[PDB]
């Protein structure tokens, strides 16, 4: 479990489903190299996107298409996208777990490591 | 299916909590909280099937998470007594429920989701 | 300018909680909520005259956020039946206490603030 | 009493953070941010002082808050680089803006409010 990036919409009760989510990788040209994307059918959950091999000692970043969800829903987003900030692998492999509790005009996130 | 968990874990070490304990009441009309059910929080943060299809009903429950008891062991003092989390089920027919707890020394933040048949 | 505040946000509006019933009360020596104060949230989302240091006194405390009325009488459909926030008091130092609610139809967030005046 | 406002609370310590550097960006036509204000934290853990009504326009904004420094000098190890914000602002007029952010070691938590 690399990034099970799970996003859980606050309002509806139920996963983010059909949310575009970009993952980026640190440039060292202070540039974000995109990396992948892609959109779900029934369940909101983020998975198959980053291998063991594909990781660096460094900074990531992760963008999640919020504006285009509300619109299909017909609700009006104060935010554009999300996106979260971190260093990684820095002593070692472990797997990573990102929370994102959406909601319209608002957003919270965590993340979950492991020991090994 | 599971048909109801909590889910529970820690934003400061960043890992599910492990050893924090729980409890579940019914709401009776003499305002006793009768106990139902309890639990301890596992190595994976996570209680589930503890009320089954005949167990539970359509009505008024809550949950009860000793964060208290919690902090103290890590040797943290923490601000809350415990969390409560009261609310209604099975309004027009039954469900599936799994609701957050994020707790945190001096905040906590809940969240719960419910699946369409 | 209290020692206790009560501070409700509406995550899908965007606009501070108006028109919330809160409920505050305290546990006696047999375990009983003894009704302490009450009132209603305003539009500026913030609750307040509810407690003073000649009235406010050491021991556990709960604070009750009803949200029935919130969204209901708005027209939305909510999950918690309230917010219960309970927490130890003036164990040491009567520091202001801070609590804030944000507020979404299927989950809720609380933190306090807590500072020696 | 500003159109823009951005306040940081800390969970652990339950306390409002102080010293927390803040940059403001510009949705730059060449798909760029031209840094527009910055800054830290006081004691009340809010902004004092932004970006006023002549400043603020149209476009999409970004605002980050600087947390690996915040638990270093804490002595707590973070996750996070930093919390990023990005919205679109006066999509059809003029209102009032607070951003507030729940900070914690490995998570973080963020809201908006207009007018
Ligand atoms: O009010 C919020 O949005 C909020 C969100 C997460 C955690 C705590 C929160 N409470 C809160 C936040 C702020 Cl910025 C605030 O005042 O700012 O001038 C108050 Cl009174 C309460």
């Amino acid at each position: 479990c690399p990034l099970m990036v799970k996003v859980l919409d606050a309002v509806r009760g139920s996963p983010a489903i059909n949310v575009a989510v970009h993952v980026f990788r640190k440039a060292a040209d202070d540039t974000w190299e995109p990396f992948a994307s892609g959109k779900t059918s029934e369940s909101g959950e983020l998975h198959g996107l980053t291998t063991e091999e594909e990781f660096v000692e460094g900074i990531y970043k992760v963008e999640i298409d919020t504006k285009s969800y509300w619109k299909a829903l017909g609700i009006s987003p104060f935010h554009e996208h999300a996106e979260v900030v971190f260093t990684a692998n820095d002593s070692g492999p472990r797997r990573y777990t990102i929370a994102a509790l959406l909601s319209p005009y608002s957003y919270s996130t965590t993340a979950v490591v492991t020991n090994p």
